[PDB]
């Protein structure tokens, strides 16, 4: 037994049609993994664990991206001297796809480029009825999120404080419903807030 590892090389959010990689490794030398996903489409991937040196590891290939594909995943593993035998569960993993619908429009009230220790803040507006936005900082494992304010004239917005500039970046947001929680929008275009 004992939980292994389940991430994606490149991230977790994937363009309509592109590709990732949900690997799974672990230290316990097994012989077998399996990949489970939820949502709509709950299925279910067999794939024999090869041993690139030290650690057994899985390599699953969720092709060209689409709807059902998008969901929670599970890897699990074992040995086949007994074939049922299941490890423990693993690291739930959100495979996402990005590009679906209109970009919004994300920007900084402050403005983009504000003097550092002064509170920066982005939102994300759109005509559509978006039930909540998220916003991409490219790199980290787990990103922000919240459902969205109703129209103030013809708009849908949520904002997403980040507070006192301390080493800004690169942002991108995207917007979904209550019905689908992972399939997404378009990236809004990207945006380097600054701080000097």
């Amino acid at each position: 037994h004992r939980k292994p590892s389940l991430l994606a090389h490149p991230g977790r959010l994937v363009k309509s049609e592109e590709t990732v990689i949900l690997q799974c490794w672990s230290d316990v030398r097994f012989e077998h993994f399996l990949l489970h996903r939820e949502g709509k489409f709950k299925d279910t991937l067999h794939l024999i664990g090869e041993h690139h040196d030290g650690v057994s590891k899985a390599n699953f290939s969720i092709g060209p991206m689409m709807q059902d594909l998008a969901g929670t995943y599970r890897c699990y593993g074992s040995v086949t001297h007994s074939p049922y035998q299941l490890s423990a569960p693993s690291d739930p993993l959100d495979i996402v796809i990005t590009g679906l619908y209109e970009k919004p429009s994300l920007s900084a009230q402050p403005g983009p480029t504000v003097l550092a220790g002064e509170s920066v803040t982005l939102s994300c507006s759109s005509r559509s009825s978006y039930d909540m936005y998220h916003l991409s900082r490219e790199g980290e494992a787990h990103e922000c999120r919240f459902s969205a304010g109703p129209k103030v004239n013809g708009t849908f917005q949520a904002d997403f404080p980040l507070g006192p500039a301390t080493h800004g970046g690169t942002y991108r947001c995207f917007g979904s419903f209550r019905d689908s929680p992972y399939e997404w929008s378009n990236s809004s275009d990207p945006l380097l807030v600054s701080v000097i």
